[PDB]
């Protein structure tokens, strides 16, 4: 279609990964460092973890900061936490009506 | 985990320029099969949104309206900062 609509589709495609969703859920809960994310239920190696975090960083969904020999990651702006909140709200309704 | 496998399929369904325009046309007003900028194969893409639970043809629930609203708000901030 249009190039603008290609960016809208590529935006949702960036979130269509199980590992990337769990990273966002942990960052919405509280600020996580690379070691805390590496020791989480995401189950990715340090190299795979940096690759997925790099995709979310260039997409403007996560932000990184150095606090002393470490990189603390967090969600960029509160609108990301609002996006995931409404996303799971819609997913909870479609799954409830699909089972019932 | 099958739970997060379903969360990815929710965003993967909406990751299509044709399906996004269908949702944007249905969130403004009820559209018919004849009225449906998409430029479409149309019965195949429209059937996926019906099975996903977002298309009734009209909008399923008002939660989809605020979903596209916060999605455009987030994306507008990203483009205003990534460019």
């Amino acid at each position: 279609s249009e190039p603008l609509y290609k960016l809208k589709a590529e935006f949702f495609k960036t979130l269509a990964h199980p590992a990337r969703i769990r990273i966002l859920e942990l960052l919405v809960e509280r600020d996580r460092s690379v070691g805390e994310l590496l020791s989480s239920d995401v189950g990715l190696e340090s190299s795979n973890l940096s690759q997925q975090l790099g995709v979310l960083r260039r997409a403007g969904v996560v932000a990184a900061r150095r606090d002393g020999n470490a990189m603390i990651y967090s969600i960029a702006a509160p609108d990301i936490a609002e996006l995931l909140a409404v996303a799971r709200k819609v997913l909870a309704r479609v799954l409830s009506d699909r089972v019932a």
